[PDB]
């Protein structure tokens, strides 16, 4: 009689033991005619699912799941995580227009949105794009969350685009992660020369995807090294902290090279502070950082994933011409997305972890 399915779902934040499995989900629902349900195949894991499992971003996040505040607090549980899918077009809502019922598709995810550790998943038309024809739902699985959070940074905030990056400089901090080793592939399909920061047993890889140079950041004279080399027209800070008080001395001066960082307290910021606090703290840095770097002849910006069917789209134009492959670490069956959360949360990625679904 019922139509029941199944989920990874969390119904409190803590540490990996709060993953649950179900399989009494309720079928999904298109509540606005601009939704699609699929069927998910595959997920990847990032590190903002190890995170949000923890209650990083919780309150920015439920302050976005319900503007008006007309829901209870836990009202979020259960949480499904997972930002990305590969899968197949269920059912569409009366305005999608682009895609029908047994699409292949792929999608990243907004993080307050259900997730796609699930047997279906419900998206925007705007999130969607058709997957790429080369890859299986597994590699496909592996990029959208990465890559849109890479398109951000390098197109959107950084300007960087297929015309203009021939010969420019750019180094990627950070290089052997889902964003790094994408990052590197575009930049490269662009024509831009690459230095990779990175650890020295990943060095085979990121030069295999296409880095000039690379720099093990455990050498002890990375210093030296930098100083040896060009200055660059472009950084890309995927690693944070302590990076932003040397590395943007390594960028041209009053050439407008850019500085751009995907790691921020934007969240955390209003986790410790509350909404309109931490929102305050947040402009007090962004403000006084932007000033202080164009005083010293750099933009400094900070970049976010977005989702984008569109860009999407892009990406997988890219993919299918053979300019950008994904790169998987390992994937685990859909009966251990906990362990594959472990790996996750033990660090040293090497490109991607997948969860098959189907
Ligand atoms: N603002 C935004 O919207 C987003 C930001 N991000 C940021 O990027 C990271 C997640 O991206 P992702 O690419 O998926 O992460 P990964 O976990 O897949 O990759 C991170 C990589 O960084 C390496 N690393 C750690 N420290 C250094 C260092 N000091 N120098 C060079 N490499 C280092 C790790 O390898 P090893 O430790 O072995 O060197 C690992 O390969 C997080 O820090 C996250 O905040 C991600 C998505 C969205
Ligand atoms: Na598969």
């Amino acid at each position: 009689l019922y139509f029941q399915s199944m989920a990874w779902v969390i119904d409190k934040y803590g540490k990996n033991e709060v993953l649950r499995f179900t399989q009494n989900m309720m079928m999904p629902i298109i509540h606005y005619p601009n939704e699609v349900i699929v069927k998910v195949h595959a997920a990847s894991v990032n590190p903002i699912d190890v995170n949000m499992r923890s209650g990083y971003g919780a309150t920015a996040l439920n302050m976005k799941r319900d503007p008006l505040h007309v829901k209870i607090k836990g009202e979020e549980f259960p949480l499904t995580l997972g930002r990305d899918v590969s899968g197949v077009v269920m059912e569409c809502g009366l305005d999608v227009k682009y895609f029908k019922p047994g699409d292949e598709v792929w999608a990243a995810v907004p993080p307050w949105k259900q997730g796609t550790l699930s047997e279906f998943v419900v998206v925007s038309g705007n999130e969607v794009s058709h997957k790429p024809k080369s890859l299986t739902h597994t590699q496909a699985a592996s990029l959208p969350y990465v890559a849109l959070t890479a398109w951000s940074a390098i197109n959107k905030v950084g300007g960087l685009n297929d015309k203009n990056c021939t010969g420019k400089r750019v180094l990627i901090l950070g290089a052997s992660g889902g964003v790094g080793t994408f990052a590197i592939q575009v930049m490269k399909a662009w024509d831009a020369h690459v230095t990779a920061v990175c650890s020295q047993d990943a060095s085979e890889l990121v030069r295999k995807l296409g880095a000039d140079d690379v720099i093990d950041y455990k050498s002890g004279s990375v210093e030296e090294q930098l100083k040896s080399l060009k200055p660059f027209d472009f950084i890309l800070d995927n690693v944070g902290g302590s990076t932003e008080t040397w590395a943007p001395d390594f960028l041209k001066k009053w050439s407008g090279a850019t500085y751009v960082t995907l790691v921020t307290p934007f969240l955390l910021n209003m986790d410790r502070l509350g909404i309109a606090d931490g929102m305050l703290q947040t402009g007090v840095t962004v403000g006084s950082k932007a000033l202080k770097h164009f005083w010293k002849g750099v933009h400094y910006r900070w970049a976010f994933f977005m989702a984008s069917g569109p860009c999407l789209d892009d990406i997988a134009e890219l993919v299918d011409a053979g300019k950008i492959r994904p790169v998987i670490e390992q994937t685990f069956p859909f009966s251990k997305v906990p362990e594959a959360f472990l790996k996750v949360e033990r660090g040293h990625a090497r490109g991607k972890t997948v969860i098959n679904v189907v």
